[PDB]
């Protein structure tokens, strides 16, 4: 996708027109930004395609003669359609010449001209202006015509050409052997196979005839600019080399700013992440500002990036647009160096001067079509490799024999076989096994044995390597297999039921069925007792959008489905095998009719129910070991003694002792992030007021592009007056043309700055404004209460995604984007003041045809009505179903109804296709008034020009007539891709609508806070009937009235069953949420007057598993406080009393190795001491332990929880424990059942009552 775009980039760069230079340098930067870009800031490539091309010619086969005709036709029709744009540019040539003649005639009182002295007459003028009106006239009616033949022609035989490959692809994949489908065991091979089909649709359709029609325009675009002046053409050609490497100075410079933008931020990326992922660690620890200041000092990284990327995109996108203007005016200053010497005529001058403009024009067009034949190409290998290209040796449609009745009797003869997938490991080793005709035979063994394997071969998924299979007497290879699979039925483990009715789903069994058959066969497989008791009965849906069967149920259907063909051969595989003990049953009572009064071969887990079977064939390692009924083969102490003996132990013993998910782009999340909040969606205005801090460069950026704007009327002056030179002087075409020429360079350096300015500024004003946004949002976040990180929206990855791509997102609608829209508005509205103050007569008819020719443009961008959503849809519904025969080919294969899928597909196709060969007719029309709404303005202007000169006055002048319709004409050159800021903007509102709605959501209980009561903690803890419950489940209660005192140095122990209410204890004294009944005081104060930051610093807790941070081990003991508080002594002197100084001092570099790197290295033991270490630095006046001891009561429990009394010494404590073995020691201990205490006392008196 990248290489691809980063080679079309410089076909646009070869382009000459001046709107072009802008359109090209706004997709530079698009190519380098979200979606386009990795994780490292590197372009996407490779992955989204095939490695095999198919050829054009087969690409393009499928089609008849008559619209191989039609293809012929329309490319034909294309080239002239192409060939448009460089005829315009002799009619251009020729009406300039003969309007810039008339000029001399009125300039010297009516004469006759300098060259050749030519009586240039009123009829010598206007027959030269309607011989060019004519011809505008002929083109539009003429490129109506051409337009509408080409995509006509082009959209028709495309779907004509997909919709017989679509069904010739289904009729195939179906009938290829089971083995292939071995091969390509991807589940998705579908789903990708449907999505190629497609894309070889749009890379055959109308985008080849635009291919042809863009590729004739670079050719008879540079033919008539060579056969009007080859030296004019290499004096142009040569100046272009200058501007591609102002195009490559775009994109070199967005590609390495990309990659270290996104380097930088992903620094800040990592700390939004791993706080706000363990937010209850850092608020505990005290840490907010910490880590408030790392996302400032790197945002701010990220900033000072993209400062600098403006910087250089300002001076690419600057010289490019200034190197364009300087080719035109040394084009200009050797022009009339050429006029004056006589050696070069004016208006083939200003035809070659157009036609190569028109030829640079069409590479950049040409490139972007070529590639959607490219990938057409490519797609097209993964479905024609299948499309009967290659011969399947399985063919389910062929011709072996049907002659024959089938009574049953099955021989499996010395069969050796292995699986195709995997053919180092034999599965079948000389088999040797028979069944006569009615015997219900069963397959028992172990796993290792191919049981299953010859229910395979019997249905022919796979052939004997080695041997031979035969039903009465005849060789299944010799069998014809539509009859074979049509009198063997199957009943494998896990039953396939199609997405349609029950009924349908039984239908499927025979060709002509009756609903008396269906309920035959369906009392028989013990189904029509539940079937009854559910809604619609047999006419109600199982499926995808149906009901969900149990699978009990499922399998009675399938049991049911086998039955209607009424078999003489029956195999069930396992039907009992993948279902719970209590549906087993009836599944079992229905497997036993329908084996009887036919030959069943049966493969059983549970041998309980083999036990009658006629006969009993026990397998090993791929070959039969013993042969006969239950009571001989229990006789004889072989493998199925041993099995049965075995399991009906097991049986006996269990008796008595019981008995990544989606992914999409960024406008369809963001309308999805909108909703969930309550995020009104903000608008421009609403943006602009947040970016008011910048205003200033913000007013520069954007005053600076009122004055770029001006650039082009002006240029529509400088580019008029050049002509006008040649309107009569006496060899004056040298003083005054070399002026002119030279005025270029100074518009040329104009806009060169003008744009400079403009991007570089607007670049800071954005820049900022993403960074005032993230420190201000992640400030926002740190504060919040915590019970905010309970709800979904708010979650780790959702709120660093946020910082990371939604503020930048909000960005694109204020950066240089922005501001060039305000350029192309200001051109627009300058340049018609300027055509009309030319003359009104002239402006007025052509802003009247501006609309249409508008629409003609609107019309090109290909969208009609509103959208296709709806139109594309109904293909959807076909694909379907051909993904559900292509998801269950084995079950469809079996059932010998690949037919009846295909036609089912078909028939769901037909609507689609129908309507889209009337869609080709529309398309096609509306490209013929795309293609020529162009010349329709010109033969209107030309016409209303000449009435404007002939008159007796007269009232318009003829050099005055083109200063009108060139400030019109090259002051709207720009406004056509204008409409692309729309999208990125409705894309940021979304965002805005967000992140300014995340902004005004304040803390109920805010961290970070400077206000309330600081002070000196003693360790009175004490809770006063407090109730609570949780902010996501504020209905159930888990503090029913929790009443304790916990006195200075005491230790008070909470224990009781899980839930009672014992874990919320260590949360709502660290203030992670608020009560909602009662107080709790801590030394005399409630808790809500408390400040939260100053008492949380005196407070400290070590829990079940303590995350610890990214950084190294001295680091992460003294988290939260500042580097000039605490002393390297006293951190080893934290880590003596934690028992860890002989784990890191014992161990390199001490305490400054990487902890948490990629997982914990160290021991959940070590950890938990790191965990103590923390506490003891910084010495907490309570200490709050919560599960503190995950080492399971073994001993590794032993050497932590002696660490732990070690420190609750001087300070008071509370211990949360699940284990009541470690309770012990505690100076008071207490019982919480239901969120109230029972009993307290110490571990001595507690035991006493009972
Ligand atoms: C190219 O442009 C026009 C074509 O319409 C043409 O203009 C002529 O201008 C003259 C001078 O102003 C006009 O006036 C007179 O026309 C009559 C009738 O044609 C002539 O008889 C006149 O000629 C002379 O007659 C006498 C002969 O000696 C003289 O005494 C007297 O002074 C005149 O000079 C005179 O031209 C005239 O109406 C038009 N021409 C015509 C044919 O009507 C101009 O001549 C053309 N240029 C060239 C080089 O062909
Ligand atoms: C409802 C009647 C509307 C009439 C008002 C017209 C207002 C001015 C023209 C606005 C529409 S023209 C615009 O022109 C662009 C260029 O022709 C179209 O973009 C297409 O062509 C571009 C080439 O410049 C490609 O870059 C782009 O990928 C493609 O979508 C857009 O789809 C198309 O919307
Ligand atoms: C009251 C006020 C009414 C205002 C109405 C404004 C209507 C503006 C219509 C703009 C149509 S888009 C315009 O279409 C023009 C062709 O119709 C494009 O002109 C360029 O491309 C042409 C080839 O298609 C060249 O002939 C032309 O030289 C070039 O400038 C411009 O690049 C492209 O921006």
């Amino acid at each position: 996708n990248g290489s691809l775009r980063q080679s079309l980039r410089t076909l646009d760069s070869f382009s000459l027109a001046p709107e072009d230079v802008l359109k090209t340098a706004i997709k530079t930067v698009e190519d380098y930004e979200g979606d386009n870009i990795d994780s490292n800031g590197e372009i996407k490539i490779t992955r989204d395609e095939v490695v095999n091309k198919v050829s054009i010619p087969q690409l393009y086969r499928y089609t008849t003669t008559l619209e191989k005709l039609l293809l012929f036709i329309g490319t034909l029709v294309a080239v002239i359609t192409g060939a448009g744009l460089p005829l315009m540019s002799i009619l251009q040539g020729k009406v300039s010449q003969a309007f810039i003649n008339e000029q001399i005639v009125i300039n010297n009182n009516g004469s006759t001209f300098l060259p050749t002295g030519q009586n240039y007459t009123k009829t010598d003028f206007e027959h030269d202006v309607m011989n060019v009106v004519w011809s505008y006239a002929a083109m539009t009616v003429g490129m109506w015509a051409a337009g509408q033949i080409t995509v006509t022609c082009y959209l028709y035989v495309a779907e004509q050409m997909n919709n017989r490959l679509r069904r010739e692809f289904v009729k195939s994949i179906l009938r290829q052997e089971i083995s292939w489908f071995d091969t390509n065991h991807s589940g998705t091979l579908a789903t990708k196979l449907f999505d190629n089909l497609e894309r070889v649709k749009e890379g055959t359709g109308d985008k080849i005839g635009m291919a042809f029609q863009y590729l004739s325009q670079f050719i008879t675009g540079f033919i008539v600019a060579f056969t009007h002046s080859w030296q004019l053409t290499l004096v142009m050609l040569a100046v272009t080399p200058i501007q591609a490497l102002c195009g490559f100075a775009i994109a070199k410079s967005m590609s390495t700013f990309a990659i270290r933008e996104t380097l930088r931020y992903a620094k800040a990326g990592k700390v939004v992440e791993e706080t706000i992922s363990s937010i209850r660690t850092v608020v505990s620890l005290n840490g907010l500002r910490y880590e408030l200041e790392r996302y400032s000092t790197a945002v701010e990284e990220a900033k000072k990036a993209g400062v600098l990327k403006g910087l250089f995109l300002g001076i690419s996108f600057g010289a490019m647009q200034a190197s364009n203007f300087i080719s035109f005016a040394l084009a200009f200053y050797i022009g009339v160096g050429w006029v004056h010497d006589g050696s070069l005529n004016f208006g083939d001058m200003l035809t070659t001067f157009s036609s190569v403009m028109m030829g640079s024009m069409a590479l950049g067009l040409a490139g972007p079509q070529l590639a959607v034949l490219g990938t057409a190409q490519g797609a097209a290998s993964g479905i024609y490799e299948v499309l009967d290209r290659k011969p399947v040796i399985d063919s389910s449609s062929k011709a072996g024999r049907k002659d024959m009745k089938i009574k049953g009797d099955i021989t499996v003869e010395n069969v050796h076989f292995t699986y195709p997938s995997r053919p180092d490991v034999p599965i079948l080793r000389g088999m040797n096994l028979r069944v006569n005709a009615g015997q219900t035979v069963a397959l028992v063994g172990s796993s290792g044995c191919g049981k299953s394997t010859i229910i395979s071969l019997l249905l022919r998924y796979y052939d004997v390597l080695k041997g031979k299979i035969t039903i009465d007497g005849v060789d299944v290879r010799d069998i014809n297999l539509e009859f074979l699979r049509k009198n063997v039925a199957v009943v494998s483990q896990e039953p396939a039921l199609f997405n349609c009715t029950i009924e349908e789903n039984i239908s499927l069994g025979k060709e002509g069925i009756t609903r008396e058959e269906m309920v035959a066969a369906c009392k028989m497989a013990n189904a029509e007792k539940f079937i009854k008791t559910l809604p619609n009965g047999y006419n109600t849906l199982v499926g995808d959008r149906g009901t969900q069967l149990s699978g009990g149920q499922k399998q009675r259907i399938a049991i049911a489905r086998a039955l209607v063909r009424n078999p003489k051969i029956l195999l069930l595989d396992e039907a009992t095998s993948a279902l719970d003990a209590e549906s087993e049953g009836i599944v079992q009572q229905a497997l036993d009719k329908a084996a009887k009064g036919r030959t069943t071969i049966i493969i059983a887990h549970r041998l309980s129910t083999i036990r009658n079977a006629d006969l009993i064939i026990s397998c090993k390692n791929g070959q039969v070991v013993e042969v006969g009924d239950h009571r001989a083969l229990m006789a004889q102490q072989g493998l199925y003694y041993d099995l049965v003996t075995a399991q009906t132990f097991t049986d006996a013993v269990d008796s008595a002792a019981e008995g990544e998910r989606i992914g999409k782009d960024a406008l369809s999340r963001l309308k999805q992030e909108l909703e969930e909040n309550n995020a009104q969606k903000t608008n421009l205005f609403e943006i602009l007021y947040h970016a008011r801090p910048h205003a200033l460069s913000l007013f520069i950026g954007m005053s600076t592009a009122t004055i770029g704007g001006f650039i082009y009327p002006t240029y529509s002056v400088f580019f008029t007056s050049f002509m006008n030179v040649f309107a009569g002087n006496p060899a004056d075409f040298l003083s005054q043309g070399h002026f002119w020429a030279l005025m270029f360079l100074v518009l040329a350096a104009a806009q060169g700055i003008c744009s400079f300015l403009m991007t570089f500024f607007m670049g800071i004003a954005s820049e900022s404004l993403t960074r005032d946004l993230r420190n201000k949002l992640f400030r926002n976040v740190l504060s919040q209460h915590i019970g905010f990180f309970d709800s979904p929206q708010n979650a780790s990855g959702k709120i660093s995604t946020r910082l990371a791509t939604d503020v930048p997102n909000l960005r694109t609608a204020i950066d240089f984007r922005f501001s060039t829209v305000i350029t192309t508005l200001v051109s627009m509205v300058a340049g018609i003041g300027l055509a009309f103050f030319y003359g009104w007569q002239m402006a007025l008819l052509i802003i009247a045809i501006l609309p249409i020719v508008a629409f003609g443009q609107y019309l090109r961008g290909r969208r009609f009505t509103g959208k296709n959503v709806k139109s594309a849809s109904e293909f959807a519904d076909s694909g379907k179903i051909a993904i559900e025969a292509i998801e269950n080919v084995r079950t469809v294969q079996a059932l010998a109804r690949e037919d009846t899928f295909y036609e089912n597909f078909c028939e769901k196709l037909d609507i689609p296709h129908k309507e889209a060969i009337k869609e080709a007719f529309i398309q096609g029309l509306s490209y013929g008034c795309a293609s020529s709404v162009l010349y329709l303005l010109n033969t209107c202007a030309y016409r209303m020009g000449l009435a404007l000169i002939i008159t007796d006055p007269p009232t318009m002048q003829p050099m005055r007539v083109l200063r009108v319709m060139y400030a019109i004409t090259i002051s709207t050159s720009t406004l056509g891709f204008a409409t692309s800021y729309f999208p990125e903007y409705a894309k940021a509102t979304f965002a805005g609508g967000i992140i300014f709605g995340m902004l005004r959501k304040i803390s109920k209980i805010d961290s970070l806070s400077l206000a309330g009561e600081k002070k000196k903690l003693y360790g009175k803890v004490i809770f006063k009937n407090v109730r609570f419950a949780y902010p996501e489940r504020p209905e159930i209660e888990i503090l029913k009235g929790l009443s304790f005192s916990v006195e200075p140095g005491q230790t008070l122990a909470l224990v009781g069953p899980s839930g009672c209410g014992k874990s919320t204890v260590v949360a709502l004294l660290e203030r992670f949420y608020d009560t909602l009944g009662g107080e709790i005081f801590i030394d005399g104060s409630e808790i809500k007057t408390l400040n939260p930051e100053h008492t949380r610093s005196q407070i400290a807790i070590v829990s079940q598993e303590p995350t610890l941070f990214d950084c190294s081990i001295a680091e992460n003991i003294i988290y939260g406080l500042d580097p000039s508080s605490v002393t390297m002594a006293q951190v080893e002197e934290a880590a003596r009393l934690a028992n860890i100084h002989n784990f890191i001092a014992e161990l390199p570099e001490g305490f400054e190795t990487r902890v948490g790197d990629r997982g914990t290295q160290l021991s959940g033991g070590q950890k938990q001491r790191i965990a103590i270490a923390r506490a003891l630095v910084r010495n907490p006046k309570i200490l709050l332990l919560d599960e503190a001891t995950s080492a399971l009561d073994t001993e590794s429990e032993k050497v932590v929880q002696e660490a732990l009394d070690r420190a609750r010494e001087g300070r008071t404590c509370i211990v949360i424990a699940h284990r009541l073995n470690t309770v012990m020691n505690a100076d008071c201990i207490a019982v919480v059942s239901n969120g109230t205490i029972i009993e307290k006392g110490t571990h001595t008196q507690l035991m006493s009552e009972k």
